[PDB]
């Protein structure tokens, strides 16, 4: 149908916008602490601690498959990155501190993304 096409164009444009959001968020992680999944070879107990692991490479795979239907779903995954880290790592660690700075810097980006998503529809 023509409606299915129109819906698919909307999704494609959301994906375009979320790709730019993702790039902007990942720049706030210059140490690349959150770039890849926590290695289960190197942290064999991880899944005992963290039930839903997340990282920027995993988000990028979902994004490019157009797997985010709305900004809420994308933000859920970003919040998992931060929140998983802040639980697994102690306050005095470079990992925890990286997550706090990512959260704080990312908020600004996500605030305007939400306006753009609502604005453009």
């Amino acid at each position: 149908s023509m409606e299915q096409v129109a819906m698919e164009l909307r999704l494609t444009e959301l994906t375009r916008l979320l790709r730019s959001v993702l790039d902007q968020l990942q720049d706030k992680d210059p140490a690349r602490i959150f770039a890849q999944p926590v290695s289960l070879k190197e942290v064999p107990d991880y899944l005992d601690h963290i039930k839903h692991p997340m990282d920027f490479a995993t988000m990028r795979k979902r994004l490019e498959a157009q797997g985010y239907k709305n900004l809420h779903e994308f933000e859920e995954d970003f919040d998992l990155i931060i929140d998983n880290c802040m639980k697994y790592n102690a306050r005095d660690t470079v990992f925890y501190r990286a997550a706090v700075r990512l959260r704080d810097q990312g908020g600004v980006v996500l605030r305007q993304a939400r306006r753009e998503v609502d604005s453009i529809g």
